[PDB]
């Protein structure tokens, strides 16, 4: 890149953008940043306190020359304003500012529609993008975060396989198509997903990500990217629409997607990346108010805790404002039902709690989960929204990595075994996740105050898939033996307290051919392979059965830590097993008691059962040789569930 000029210090009373004092000036509190369109007129408002001049630049085409360049009026609390008294429909615009001696041109940070590749703001009456009946759109019910079953999905993965039977492959609208068939007539797409019994689809980045990741003008050529490279936070990604050149198309089709998912009983969680931008020098934030929206060390270099080049300065009030209004826009405009915060440890506690509060005033059933890893940054340690500070983040879920590693083995040392694959000493790790990560007792405690704070998982888009990790850590084993370990791991997720999270394709043992980090690998690596799905319908049914077992038993879904400490009991069990009971109608369970065995021992075992009444088999009967008087005779790797009826 070229030159960054942080401003003529006399424009802001001698106070530099880097000064702590700066945060108390220009604290704009209005609701109208960006552009408000109507046929009569359009009103623009930009926050640019360090600029000495500011212009609205109008274009007639997404690539044309400027047709108009209009000065803005210096307004209150650091903002500039303009009213254009023409019908601006179908126009495009940018802002041009002078900061120091530099002139910079930039998309509106509050852009709601953009041209192709997102380099100009597009002026649009967004009510014209609503699908028919949008006002009647109703959410499926959701009584507790522990009642969710999350399915993590990438819009391109879903349909791009050539046998997916979906017409609009790789597009938002691909996930609206019903009755789509794959190899040998199996259901694919939305019908496959609703068939599973999952409750929430969690979509990898659907905000507009950088042209460097996917070029929206060359979709006739191979392309793929997860999209963790944010460019326009409040507009949908162009490559997922049928026409990235038509500003309304991506907006209307995302809404048609969310509407259809809601009609079929599914809620939508948005993966959201407010911790960094695609390029800190070129982003509109830096062109318009250089030095303010991103984090700097003391020597004026970017803080780089993300390893992505930059960090967003969430703790500065105007950025905090920006992030909250961004969240609220996706709620209000697109009816989103949840957010998954990438590297949430980079966001400050105040911001996250304020997000939780604002969403609670709208609808407390909107989910908030995140990656609360402990990671270094210029943000002081006591302000980071991570696992160490979970007790200051009521209501916010975090991925439980201790559970993940204990179950399937270490994700960074590929060959190391975990509980499912016969490693030694992982039983307590598994037990801590069964209890929902809470301070259960003794050495059985993790970071969670309440079970709604723990997301259990054994696979996601990142790192090896569960099947690929098992293969790298079980060199002796057969494919039969590996499938049993895979199934055991899914069963542990779906019978642990907290919030179960599944990766799309885990139900048919999704593989990436051993690729560990597939963020820009081709579609051949990354697609949902509906051929493999057709060959694994038994495994798919097993997963659907696990999901229905969790839905049938509120004891697996307790809401509070007090309930878990009162109803969950760990039983004596030999090495390479975990056994526990959920006693006395836990959480309203129909049965009097439940007994769960996680058995990673391949041979025959004779187990003592607690004397709680006449046990009977409810799941895993294929592993049970007998159920006597009181003892259980078992062979095989897998989960067994017993119950004492009412
Ligand atoms: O932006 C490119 C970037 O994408 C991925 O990094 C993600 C990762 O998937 C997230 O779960 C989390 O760890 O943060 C990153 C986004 O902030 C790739 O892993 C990475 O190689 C790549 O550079
Ligand atoms: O984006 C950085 C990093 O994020 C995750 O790594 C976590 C890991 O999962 C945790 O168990 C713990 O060790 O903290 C790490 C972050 O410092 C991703 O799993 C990893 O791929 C990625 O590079
Ligand atoms: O809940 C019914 C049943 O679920 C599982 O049985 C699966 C089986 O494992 C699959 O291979 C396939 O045959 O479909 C079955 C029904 O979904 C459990 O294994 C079993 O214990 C349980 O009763
Ligand atoms: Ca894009
Ligand atoms: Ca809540
Ligand atoms: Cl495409
Ligand atoms: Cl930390």
């Amino acid at each position: 890149h070229g030159t960054i000029d942080y401003g003529d210090v006399t424009v802001t009373g001698g106070i530099s953008v880097f000064d702590a004092k700066f945060d108390e000036l220009y604290v704009y509190d209005g609701d109208d940043l960006g552009a408000v369109y109507a046929p009569e007129e359009t009103r623009f408002r930009l926050w640019a306190p360090t600029a000495s001049e500011a212009f609205v630049v109008l274009y007639e085409t997404e690539d044309g020359m400027p047709v108009k360049e209009l000065p803005m009026k210096r307004d209150v609390q650091g903002t500039w304003t303009l009213t254009v008294a023409e019908d601006c429909g179908g126009l495009f615009y940018t802002y041009r500012v002078k900061v120091g001696e530099q002139w910079n041109e930039a998309v509106d940070p509050y852009a709601k529609a953009v041209g192709v590749n997102g380099t100009k703001t597009a002026i649009l009456d967004l009510r014209s993008t609503n699908p028919e009946g949008w006002e009647n759109d109703q959410k499926p019910p959701l009584a507790s975060p522990t009642d969710a079953v999350i399915y993590e999905l990438h819009v391109r993965d879903l349909s791009i396989h050539p046998q997916s039977g979906i017409r609009e492959k790789g597009k938002f609208l691909g996930l609206t198509e019903e009755g789509t068939r794959g190899p040998n007539g199996i259901p694919t797409g939305l019908d496959h997903i609703t068939g599973l019994g999952v409750t929430h689809v969690q979509l990898l980045p659907i905000y507009d990500y950088s042209q460097e990741s996917v070029d929206e003008s060359r979709l006739d050529e191979p392309h793929y990217n997860w999209g963790y490279d944010p460019q326009n936070y409040n507009v949908p990604e162009g490559s997922y629409s049928t026409d990235p050149h038509n500003p309304a198309a991506r907006i209307l089709e995302l809404k048609r997607l969310i509407q259809k998912l809601h009609a079929r009983g599914l809620r939508v969680i948005m993966d959201v990346v407010y911790n960094h931008v695609y390029d800190g020098y070129l982003i509109h934030f830096t062109k318009l108010v250089p030095g303010y929206y991103l984090r700097y060390k003391a020597d004026r270099t970017f803080s780089d805790g993300t390893f992505c080049g930059n960090e967003c300065a969430s703790e500065r009030p105007i950025m905090r404002k920006y992030i909250i209004e961004s969240i609220l826009h996706w709620v209000r405009e697109y009816h989103i039902d949840g957010f998954r915060f990438d590297l949430m440890g980079m966001i400050d506690i105040e911001t996250m709690n304020e997000i939780r509060r604002r969403l609670d005033e709208i609808d407390p059933t909107i989910l908030t989960i995140g990656e609360g890893w402990m990671m270094e940054t210029v943000l002081p340690k006591e302000l980071r929204a991570n696992q160490d500070n979970a007790e200051k983040l009521p209501g916010i879920g975090m991925f439980n990595d201790g559970m993940r590693d204990a179950v399937k083995g270490d994700i960074f040392i590929f060959d190391r075994k975990g509980f499912i694959s016969g490693g030694d000493g992982f039983e307590d790790g598994v037990k801590r996740g069964v209890a929902g990560g809470i301070n259960y007792g003794g050495q059985l405690r993790q970071f969670a105050v309440e079970p709604v704070q723990s997301v259990n998982y054994v696979e996601c888009h990142a790192n090896h898939t569960l099947w690929d990790k098992i293969e790298l850590s079980t060199p002796g084993a057969s494919d039969e033996e590996r499938r049993a370990m895979h199934r055991l791991a899914s069963a542990i997720v779906l019978t642990s307290q907290g919030i179960p999270f599944l990766h799309a394709g885990q139900e048919f043992m999704r593989t990436k051919g051993g690729v560990e980090n597939s963020y820009k690998s081709p579609i051949e690596v990354n697609w949902l392979d509906w051929e493999r799905c057709a060959a694994h319908q038994d495994d798919v049914s097993y997963m659907r059965s696990l999901i229905a077992l969790r839905k049938a038993h509120p004891a697996f879904r307790l809401k509070t830590a007090d309930e878990i400490r009162a109803h969950l009991r760990f039983e004596a069990a030999p090495p390479h097993t975990v056994a526990f009971t959920l006693r006395d109608h836990a959480g309203g369970d129909p049965d009097r008691h439940l007994y769960v065995l996680y058995n990673a021992n391949p041979g025959a075992l004779s187990l003592e059962l607690p004397a709680l009444g006449p046990w009977e088999v409810r799941f895993g009967g294929e592993h049970v040789l007998a159920l006597e008087a009181a003892r259980l005779e078992v062979r095989g790797v897998g989960v067994v569930v017993l119950a004492v009826p009412r």
